[PDB]
DNA sequence: ATAAGTCACATGGTGCCGAGGCCGCTCAATTGGTCGTAGACAGCTCTAGCACCGCTTAAACGCACGTACGCGCTGTCCCCCGCGTTTTAATATTAGTGTATTTGATTTCCGAAAGTTAAAA
């Protein structure tokens, strides 16, 4: 058995734990912190990737592309607050009317 | 006359009172010393650079020029406010209670560390 396996999360929480270790965020790394934040990250990735799926459906290209990613993330009004100053590579910009 | 004796004198010394003079304890962080490991290094090879030509014709710049366009124009509408006024609510005072913080003594908490081994392109 593995900690990354029993976590039931895609991203390996062991990697997150040791990243927190070398990241100097504190002297001890609470074992629930990496798994919790890994799950939060996985949900946010799920948001981006269900947007990817429906953008692939809308644009008829089965595999998601950065244009679709930029368009969907810029249409995500609440998420743009998190990613306001953020910008995406090769994504262009959403059309202004 | 002089051994005994009283006596006062003279110096002894013992006791108590400050007091200025050394001393005692503690914690800052230095520096002394010492392990063990980041750091610069030791041969090195090959990456993606960046020329270094050697083409082509796709951009592009000017050549022309044209509506679009701007930019003040100009009657006039309008609105902001400078006050003048009544309001009007902003002072800024006490207040004790009602948690809010809070700082002790633990007292569990738990993950870094030390094995031991699972897994891993």
């Amino acid at each position: 058995q593995s900690r990354s396996a029993k976590a039931g999360l895609t991203f390996p929480v062991g990697r997150v734990h040791r990243l927190l270790r070398r990241g100097n965020y504190a002297q001890r790394i609470g074992s629930g912190a990496p798994v919790y934040l890994t799950a939060v990250l996985e949900y946010l990735a799920a948001e981006i990737l269900e947007l990817a799926g429906n953008a692939a459906r809308d644009n008829k290209k089965t595999r998601i592309i950065p244009r679709h990613l930029q368009l969907a993330i810029r249409n995500d009004d609440e998420l743009n607050k998190l990613l306001g100053n953020v910008t995406i590579a090769q994504g262009g910009v959403l059309p202004n009317i």
